[PDB]
């Protein structure tokens, strides 16, 4: 079981259609400028405002990056990820597929039995998300080195720190569950 | 308060020089093999024996690598510094200079108030040491792809993969931290 990255453009924009679908629901008359996506926010509910701000926030930032297709892919996919699965923790005994926008993390990402992140694929993932905001915290993506001026995630009801730190741990227990499932391996082989 | 490591071979040395006189505090007569000091480990007590053996064996190993000399000397600092911090932990009520070798290793890495690592050093170096280890156990150092067929840390009473796994949890912990400190500095500047 192992995932593949969706490639960058086709992930952008089938979020961009689930945000706009999302703004929709609310107000079926909302007015989408479409450069200005984020200025329909207001539309949606007071807890996904900040995902979907910090989904369009980050892709305006990889549209203006430097960055090779397939790098833009790991951030966008595992942030996508990390979205559908901290939406996921919210449901705490019916399905996360009673949020549609939910449903739309699951579709943007193709994922099903067979193509679905092994923790190797998370470990990536979760590491490539958080070096990429951690470089648009920190100068030189270094907290020793202090906060950048201008901060784009200084987002209303978001801790882009908090999310650096939480990335961080997920990361670490991962790849301590890949050494220990190397160890099993070895003694039991 | 910043650390400065000791350069290599007067590292080397002078670990080497400790490990000869616990070696002779057991048995004044022992006849030490200049180019065989691991033949002489028998002479220490059970519980320095696998500290010894894995100080020794990282010396050999840094010896035949290709690494330039301050890669060389952050590993073996780091490595000193981890197995001193190791016994002052089966300390609980007196001095750690009680051992003799802890306060050699002390002396070796010209430990003093102003001289002592932050979190940043530790960070760096634990960061180092681990990588090292992984790249003495695993293939590509990578423990999906494996354990190595040749083992140099297999070395009886010692689990190389729990000190990875230990240096990787000080790592994590002194990277949290850091954020913290840096968020700290941020919010009340």
């Amino acid at each position: 079981m192992s995932f593949e990255l969706v490639a960058y453009e086709k992930l952008k924009g089938s979020i961009r259609e689930s945000i706009i679908t999302l703004i929709k629901s609310h107000n079926e008359k909302a007015k989408i400028i479409e450069d200005k996506l984020e200025y329909s926010v207001k539309e949606v509910s007071r807890e996904r405002q900040p995902q979907v701000l910090v989904l369009l926030k980050t892709i305006e930032l990889l549209d203006n990056s430097s960055k090779e297709p397939e790098d833009k892919a790991r951030v966008l996919n595992a942030l996508a990820y990390y979205i559908r699965d901290q939406i996921a923790a919210t449901y705490k005994y019916t399905s996360p597929d009673n949020s549609d926008f939910y449903k739309s993390l699951t579709i943007s990402l193709d994922l099903n039995k067979d193509n679905n992140p092994n923790r190797e694929d998370l470990a990536d993932m979760y590491s490539a998300l958080e070096k990429f905001l951690r470089s648009h915290v920190y100068k030189n993506s270094d907290p020793r080195k202090g906060y950048l001026d201008k901060q784009p995630f200084a987002i209303k009801h978001y801790s882009v720190v908090d999310d650096i730190l939480e990335l961080s741990d997920r990361v670490h227990k991962l790849r301590h569950e890949i050494i220990i499932a190397a160890r099993d391996l070895h003694l039991l082989q």
